[PDB]
């Protein structure tokens, strides 16, 4: 099976795709982060966030209060799973993973934590 998964955001605060699955027998999953838009990272920068469903809101709260300079991501947040660099336009960011912090059934999300991004721009991941 596969393990990786070509995202993009762009200038409309869009990722073309909402729902990741990870299969089971994975033991590494990349993401391949693009941005496709125009606007530089300052303005509509993306990152790709992941973290329990639970855990989201407090991540892109923190996060956002975080500032450009931290990626909008407070510092050693435990809450974060993995996630890529905070890009912007025709700039690209690949992340490598393990598996095993991906439990069998649990609910996760992917989301950008650029301020104001997250509503629109975010996912599930699940292990399948
Ligand atoms: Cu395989
Ligand atoms: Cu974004």
């Amino acid at each position: 099976a596969e393990c990786s998964v070509d995202i993009q955001g762009n200038d409309q605060m869009q990722f073309n795709t909402n729902a990741i699955t990870v299969d089971k027998s994975c033991k590494q999953f990349t993401v391949n982060l693009s941005h496709p838009g125009n606007l530089p990272k300052n303005v509509m920068g993306h990152n790709w966030v992941l973290s329990t469903a639970a855990d989201m809101q407090g991540v892109v709260t923190d996060g956002m209060a975080s500032g450009l300079d931290k990626d909008y991501l407070k510092p050693d947040d435990s809450r974060v799973i993995a996630h890529t660099k905070l890009i912007g336009s025709g700039e690209k960011d690949s992340i490598t993973f393990d598996v095993s912090k991906l439990k069998e059934g649990e609910q996760f999300m992917f989301f950008c934590t650029f301020p104001g991004h997250s509503a629109l721009m975010k996912g599930t991941l699940t292990l399948k």
